[PDB]
């Protein structure tokens, strides 16, 4: 009834777990990283992290732990997922395939249970015993690990505490034994068990209960020689070993939560400590002798190291390094000093990683030019708040614009032998050479000696023996460095024409017609080695040295006529090692042997904007697992650039293109500019780390920004953004903000409500918030202007808009008043302001007996949510809100949409209703609603007949009106699917410059993932379910879990299969299984290019394409 698609835009940034050991191999010290759905696997060097392995699980990561028992050579991992999904994982590589296998897997969940309050805690034996796991009050699960238990079987112990604040298994114990906190009436305790694997049970644990302080919330077995526990609580931390008790009440902690720890050193005598503020501490672990050999704890101390990103957690990776997982700021690498600097602090900032999330809010703007959206996202939290500014593709800083048609091709040269940098820049044209020398910025034309002018060049460059050369199409120069003469040229025997040329530093490769000559460059020699024919002529040739090969290859790669064929021929003999027929009448024009992330691959673009690639075994010649893209309409031409100590690849065409690697798949993303015919990358004193680009009237020269899909701006506010409006009129942002303050009170640091050009604060007719409306530039994202609101005053909702007959736009903002003893706010506010000559004045405001939970413009007037109440205000003569009509038949109206007439109201716990406002009776009529219970996060409407709906489980749902009057007024579920993000905010538009889909909406997650949702016809939604149901068969999923399972919608009320949508990820993943797979998936479809006939592997290849450039 309903069909939908939704598809990652922005995979999730913010790290939610961090785990250390040797999964990769015994020797690796290796960094794992949970990012929601996705396991991301690293390797620690001197260099830093470098990313070896990264998977997506299906599931939310719940529990990472690594382990290692008896008999294996490094470390397992477990993973447990929050439906409940247990594995354990083990790392496999043979050569250059990595493979994750699954030694083990089962699901966990009880049947009877309330999921625990406090969140899963899974924690393992460090004698890899068992792994105990607290899911449900009440119980401890444990899994037994023997080998034998391949299948997960657990049994549940019951446990007397209900509520357990942490728990550990602690080191140096002859039975498994848990050290754990819980809250009782009596207060907070700390207490132990033995777990019996003969008895299924809890045994008495080896040292008495004790009680702790009232907020302890962490345990930390500490290993021998200490054993026992740390806890940590807000203003005192504790080692517990039994006949062993010492407490320290530091108050350097009491300012700030800490919440993560993490061992510094293997035997426990140092951790890292981190505090709500992004404060790090290192707790030091005093030993002291004893004559039996033991070792004992004599004093525990805190010593405040410095300031990083708002930790959820922390890994120390030797050498001084410590990894720093944010999710509600950037993740960092951070170096910890021996010595201390000028500010007191050891701590210095390394690397700083992304995160977008939480994204609390966003629109979408054409900031820049018309049609090309950007995304601005209120993101993070705190200190760490930001606004982030999102847009696709690649750009270029254009340096240099020369008026200069008809380039043909350009190289760049080094014309002293003892300069590293290039001076110069040969350019083709039809017929004819140009060279180009830089001196400093400036570009002046000149003669090269040895160098002809009145040839079109093919190749030029500098080459062994300190020499240069330049192949025409008359012939094959080769000139000194000093002086600059011509010391050889090759001519065909009958002196024919070069059609096509390939050169490295060494050797050369020429074709004339169907001919091929391999030369070799020698001192003031070209020396031909040897020649052929091919069955056809010749189209392109590349003879690119890969791997250790000390600049010489021992392959060449080409392209020919009539069989479009890409060929690998051995040199000197052009024997032929491998054919790949690429199909088609129309001939290969490119042909490329490159590396990336150090595996080899051959690269060949069709004259039609086809892109082909295969990896490339450079010993054997054999080409392997041909992908194929399409860049364009136009020819594609391929050369190599370095950027940031990285080789990857532009493609001129039609569609400029960068190919990179990511993840050990090659990767493709859009260069921001109009076509592009020639490119090289240029070296220069004036142009360091340029590239030349030529179309058909101009040269350029520029340096090219990061190579990565998504281009990120972020704007620190060093505070929480709340919500965010665009004011075109104004060319600014409207973003609500607040502030932490200490009780009046006092401001912790400086932000952006702090530091506005101007200020204004309302007259009133971790200890406070307050909140301010900031006014941001659209260019600078200076703060131009910030309004303080009310004490105990919180900003809810945010539009710019004109009202009523009223020429001028607002900034309006809902209020309420909080009092700690309401359960819900009995006062709020409506203030409209007008932003003039910097400043925002308040135009009018009204008082509501309630939160203004949310807000929209409706026909010009405004509707606001005002708890339980959904009320639509005229907007009068005299500038004030008047009440129009009310809706009472809520809970609480939290999120309000529109489309015409018709309002989608988002309730706290009882899903969504559709309103229409009745333009001739002047009130709402209520004309459905979901009577399935919900609690919403977020709500869209699609379109009039179809309503998006996201709630606090992580699912998606779509509802429409059922097509009696009692009847009428149910809406129906008709579309279900678990997503596994939590979203804040749905926002129609784009970033693709403005087919199988209909519409876009863009929403933004916690973790900070954006996703994309559009719509299908059942005809597409029919063969893709199809296509899913296929790769599901073939597709091995990490853990074994099953896909269906994974996105079957869940919450404590109900579980049911997804229906009515597509899952994108899944889909788009077709494009990397193997073509045997692609086979299997392909078999006995049904496809319309026409009529309903069988599908080839080709035609997905091309549709999953359409559906990619969505986003
Ligand atoms: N004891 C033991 C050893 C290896 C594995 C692999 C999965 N579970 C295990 C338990």
């Amino acid at each position: 009834m309903s069909y939908n698609y939704v598809v990652t835009a922005q995979k999730p940034t913010a790290v939610n777990g961090c785990v250390t050991g040797h999964f990769t191999s015994a020797e690796d010290l290796n960094l794992l990283i949970a990012k929601n759905t996705r396991l991301e696997i690293y390797v620690v060097t001197a260099e830093g992290l470098r990313p070896v392995k990264e998977v997506g699980m299906y599931g939310k990561i719940a529990v990472m732990e690594l382990f290692r028992p008896k008999g294996e050579s490094k470390d397992l991992l477990f993973i447990l997922t929050a439906k409940y999904n247990a594995c354990i994982l083990e790392y496999k590589q043979s050569g250059e395939s990595i493979d994750i296998i699954t030694r083990a897997h089962g699901n966990v969940q009880d049947r009877i249970g309330r999921p625990s309050e406090t969140g899963i805690i899974g924690i393992i034996d460090p004698e890899c015993r068992m792994i105990g796991l607290r899911l449900y009050d009440g119980l401890f699960k444990v899994i037994p690990l023997d080998r034998d238990n391949k299948e997960l079987k657990a049994f549940n112990i019951r446990l007397e505490e209900l509520h357990v604040i942490d728990v550990k298994f602690l080191y140096g114990c002859q039975a498994p034994t848990i050290c754990f906190v819980y809250q009782d009436p009596q207060g907070r305790h700390v207490k132990t068990y033995e777990v019996s694997l003969r008895e299924k049970e809890f045994n008495k644990g080896p040292w008495k209960q004790e009680n702790v302080e009232a907020e302890a919330s962490m345990v930390i077995a500490v290993p021998e020689p200490f054993g026992g526990a740390i806890i940590i609580g807000q203003e005192s931390i504790t080692y517990h070993n039994g006949d062993k008790y010492l407490a320290i009440a530091p108050p350097i902690i009491k300012q700030s939560t800490i919440v993560c720890h993490n061992r510094v050193d293997p035997n426990g005598s140092r951790y890292l400590l981190g505090d709500m503020e992004g404060r790090l501490f290192m707790l030091l672990l005093e030993k002291e002798e004893q004559m039996d050999g033991t070792v004992t704890l004599k004093d525990l101390r805190v010593e405040l190291l410095g300031e990083t990103s708002i930790a959820e957690c922390l890994t120390y990776l030797d050498n001084g390094v410590v990894f720093v997982g944010s999710r509600l700021g950037d993740s960092q690498l951070v170096k910890l000093n021996v010595d201390s600097n000028e500010q007191g602090s050891y701590v210095v900032a390394m690397e700083t990683f992304t995160n977008l999330g939480p994204i609390v809010d966003m629109c979408v703007v054409d900031l820049e030019r018309q049609g090309q959206g950007q995304l601005v996202t209120c993101s993070g939290a705190f200190k760490e708040g930001s606004l982030r500014i999102i847009r696709n593709g690649i750009g270029i800083h254009e340096h240099a614009s020369i008026d200069l048609p008809g380039i043909k091709g350009l190289w760049p040269l080094r014309s002293d032998p003892n300069r590293e940098t290039d001076d110069t820049l040969v350019l083709s044209f039809v017929g004819q050479t140009r060279v180009l020398m830089l001196n400093g910025e400036e570009v002046e034309e000149t003669e090269l000696m040895g160098f002809v002018d009145d040839q079109q060049t093919f190749f030029c460059g500098n080459v062994a023996h300190q020499q240069l050369i330049q192949i025409t199409s008359a012939s094959v120069r080769l000139v000194s460095q000093e002086p600059k003469a011509l010391v050889s040229e090759w001519k065909e025997p009958q002196a024919k024409n070069i059609s096509v040329a390939s050169c490295n530093s060494s050797q050369v490769v020429v074709a004339v017609g169907r001919a091929l000559y391999y030369l070799q460059i020698h001192p003031q020699e070209l020396r031909q080695i040897s020649h052929t024919e091919m069955e056809h002529e010749v189209a392109c040739l590349d003879i690119t040295p890969l791997g250790d090969s000390n600049g010489l290859s021992p392959l060449c790669a080409i392209g020919l006529w009539t069989d479009i064929s890409a060929r690998i021929l051995k040199l000197p003999s052009f024997e032929l090692l491998h054919k790949e027929m690429l199909g088609g009448e129309i001939i290969p024009r490119s042909i490329l042997m490159t590396t990336f992330e150090s595996s080899h691959y051959l690269l060949c673009a069709l004259g039609d904007g086809a892109l082909f690639y295969f990896g490339l075994n450079i010993e054997t010649g054999l080409l392997s697992d041909r992908k194929k893209v399409t860049l364009g309409t136009q020819p594609t031409v391929l050369r190599t650039f370095r950027s940031l100590s990285t080789t990857n690849v532009f493609a001129c065409s039609d569609r400029p293109t960068v190919i990179y690697s990511s993840n050990h798949k090659l990767v493709f993303s859009n260069v921001n500019l109009k076509e592009v015919n020639y490119m090289c990358p240029l070296n220069s004193d004036g142009y360091p780390d340029s590239l030349a680009l030529a179309n058909n009237s101009t040269l350029t020269i520029g340096t090219i920004d990061e190579i990565q899909k998504l281009h990120i701006r972020t704007v620190p506010l060093y505070e929480s953004p709340r919500k965010i409006c665009y004011q075109e009129v104004s060319q600014c942002f409207g973003v609500l903000s607040s502030r932490i303050e200490v009780q009046g009170t006092t401001a912790l640091r400086p932000s952006a409500s702090t530091q506005a050009l101007s200020s204004s604060v309302s007259s009133s007719k971790e200890e406070v918030e307050v909140h301010n409306l900031l006014i941001i530039d659209q260019h600078t994202f200076e703060v131009l202007h910030a309004h303080q609101f009310l004490q105990n005053e919180y900003a809810l909702s945010l539009v710019s808009c004109k009202l009523g007959k009223d020429p001028n736009t607002y900034f309006i903002v809902g209020t309420a008043m909080v009092y700690p003893e309401e359960a819900e706010p009995k006062q709020g506010r409506i203030v409209v302001f007008q932003y003039s000559d910097g400043k925002l004045q308040t135009v009018a405001e009204k008082e509501v007996k309630g939160a203004v939970y949310s807000m929209v413009e409706f026909n010009g007037k405004l509707l606001a949510s005002i708890n339980s109440t959904v009320r639509l205000y005229e907007w009068t003569t005299e500038k004030e809100l008047r009440t129009e009509c009310n809706h009472y038949n809520n809970i609480m109206a939290l999120y309000l949409k529109t489309k015409g007439d018709f309002i989608l109201v988002g309730d706290l716990m009882r899903s969504v209703l559709l309103l229409a406002y009745k333009p001739m009776e002047g009130n709402f009529e209520e004309i459905a609603r979901d009577f399935n219970p919900n609690w919403m996060s977020a709500v869209e409407i699609l379109d009039d007949d179809n309503f998006l709906g996201a709630e606090n489980a992580f699912n998606l749902f779509v509802c429409q009106k059922d097509s009696t009057d009692e009847e009428r007024q149910h809406l129906q579920e008709v579309g279900l699917f678990h997503l596994g993000e939590f979203v804040n905010v749905f926002c129609h538009g784009s970033l693709v410059m403005q087919t199988p889909t209909q519409g876009s909406v863009l929403f933004g997650t916690v973790n900070g993932m954006i996703g994309l949702v559009t719509s299908l016809s059942e005809s597409w939604y029919n063969l893709l379910l199809d296509m899913q149901n296929r790769l599901n068969k073939v597709i091995k999923s990490v853990g074994k879990i099953e896909h269906s399972f994974w996105r079957s919608f869940h919450t404590e009320r109900k579980t049911e299969p997804a229906t009515g949508f597509i899952d994108g990820d899944l889909i788009e993943s077709f494009l990397d299984i193997s073509r045997p797979k692609m086979q299997e998936v392909v078999a006995n479809l049904q496809y319309d290019d026409g009529m309903k006939r069988e599908a080839t592997a080709d035609d997905l290849i091309k549709v999953v394409e359409e559906l990619t450039r969505i986003h």
